[PDB]
């Protein structure tokens, strides 16, 4: 194993052979590879198009590296609610409305609405622990939780392109949930998770907007992989079918601010486009929820997940959880 | 212009604008590339696949930087002799003091890893300045510009090719950015893909060159198999496929073609007169040089061409010229 015969092999437009990746990702978890290896292998990578067993190696490493949580503090059926690369953020507090114990994880942009809200976003594995077991929801924040992906963080913003370490984020969260709702931004490496998911045994929603978003919305249709007892079933959602009215992408599209007030709102009960792509994202994160405990019919799941998440905001349950998680942090 | 543009425009499989790769490798000769974007970029348009136009606009940055020969000091006709590398320094090496020792000025450009290592177990001093260079091409006939040298900011990019160890489209730069700026040579690529694009590079320099490309990986003319040259004079390009064979040539066996103390004895050995599938494949890329560079004040007959090349490369070894030019070479730098 080394970086020459790794590189060598992606660049050549070939798959790597089992342990390669994760020798690559163990190089970078140590802090021996290079800025120049960390790059190359990213690029090449992408460029070959990485496979299940690439990605499942890279997030395994990384994963195994991280900050744990302490022994017994994360439900069984807790989730994730999480895009590749506003309303993730969003669903995740509903969903934990709803009674769905949420674990997210993330970091600051070039979370950042979370802190607009009041939310301790960077606390460590104690504290998180206790936020999720006292309000319902807790927030892993990267750098914290990651250190040793520093100097591959730093790799990532000096190229600036999207390369396959895009889709480590919903892969490496650091509570290990066994379910969620997770967005990729392309349909290719979309199954590519899905394949992941499949291996973990977890039961997750693998969502692809056909308009090119990174979670379920209201503009179009969208591609779900269905991943559930370590089987992956490709469908497409139409929202149209659940009497959801359609909406224009510069309606889902600000600053921490603006993205703050836009909570307040949606949290609040305003009707609309974002309201509605919430309550959808929300949904899958339930319905992906109940793939742990049954496999109940599509239909009536989702039926069910879009009842849950409505209640959770009309009840105030979303708002009133929202306004414990400050206190929490405040206290 | 920036490097998500232009990254993000390579590894979409797209290729760059008119600019994009002067501008990305100029950052690189400057020091304002981070090694991460040394390594993205160098990467991502290997797997995109290089054009001549974009090599030709990294090459012409990196030539641009480097130190220069002092002005009437390197022959308007002198040759480079040289291989990209294999996936065959013995080979260049050789073929470049036999056409030296022909007659036609020789200048070399290369590393230690090698292309100078065989040069420095055999006595020769590879590292001079420019006015050194320019009094051994006068007084032997032969000079050699050591990379480091005269490429002193291609530091940053010299050290990312060591850490991902692979070779990218920076592999190509060696015989497009030779600081004495020949017009004329021999080259070789152990890809025909990249033989295509670097001949390019030279027929848009007007310059007079043989690309070859061996059919069995070789970054130079073999005996094994046949080659395919790109003839490259007057700013055209001929691609042309090539047999030994045609030429009373024995077909030989790659393992007959490691150190380089093993290469400095291949030397001695070959110009000491001894025969074998060596000494053809050095008299062939010799030949190749003379060859190309005839196809600077004339454009002669393929075939009487070749001949012409051998007889006075297989002349070069046969009355011991060769011999006596690496002598002379080897004293030039002990004085
Ligand atoms: O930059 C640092 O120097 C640093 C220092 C201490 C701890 C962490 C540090 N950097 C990071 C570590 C992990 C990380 O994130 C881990 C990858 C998962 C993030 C999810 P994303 O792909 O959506 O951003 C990001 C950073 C960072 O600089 O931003
Ligand atoms: O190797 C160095 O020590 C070096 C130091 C400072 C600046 C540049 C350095 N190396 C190079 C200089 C020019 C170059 O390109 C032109 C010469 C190409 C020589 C190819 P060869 O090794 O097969 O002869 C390549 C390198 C390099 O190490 O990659």
């Amino acid at each position: 194993p080394s970086w020459p015969q790794i590189l060598g092999r992606l660049t050549d437009n070939r798959d790597l052979a089992r342990g390669q990746a994760a020798w690559a990702m163990d190089q970078i978890m140590t802090g021996n590879a290079r800025p120049a290896q960390i790059a190359a292998f990213a690029v090449a990578m992408t460029m070959k198009a990485p496979t299940a067993d690439e990605v499942g190696e890279l997030a395994g490493v990384m994963l195994s590296h991280a900050h744990p949580l302490p022994a017994d503090t994360v439900p069984d059926d807790a989730v994730d609610v999480v895009g590749t690369g506003n309303l993730s953020t969003m669903a995740a507090i509903v969903v934990a409305a709803a009674g769905v114990p949420v674990v997210k994880h993330g970091n600051r942009a070039a979370a950042d609405t979370l802190e607009a809200l009041g939310v301790r976003i960077d606390l460590g594995p104690d504290l998180v622990a206790r936020s999720l077991a006292e309000v319902g929801i807790g927030f892993c924040f990267a750098p914290r939780f990651h250190p040793s992906y520093r100097h591959a963080a730093a790799v990532r913003r000096e190229i600036g392109v999207p390369t396959v370490f895009n889709l480590l984020g919903p892969l490496t969260n650091p509570a290990r949930p066994r379910a969620g709702l997770i967005g990729c931004a392309f349909a290719d490496l979309a199954e590519v998770m899905a394949g992941v998911f499949a291996a973990r045994r977890s039961s997750v929603l693998v969502v692809h907007g056909d308009d090119g978003l990174d979670e379920l919305t209201t503009t179009t249709t969208s591609t779900i992989w269905r991943v559930a007892a370590g089987s992956v079933d490709k469908l497409t959602f139409d929202p149209a079918g659940f009497g959801f009215a359609r909406a224009q992408l510069d309606q889902l599209a600000g600053d921490a601010q603006a993205n703050a007030a836009a909570v307040r709102a949606v949290l609040g009960g305003a009707r609309g486009p974002v309201r509605d792509a919430v309550v959808l994202n929300a949904a899958g994160a339930i319905v992906a929820h109940a793939g742990l405990s049954s496999r109940a019919e599509w239909l009536p799941a989702w039926e069910e997940g879009l009842r849950r998440a409505s209640a959770a905001i009309d009840t105030g349950a979303a708002e009133q959880l929202l306004a414990r998680w400050v206190r929490f942090g405040r206290q």
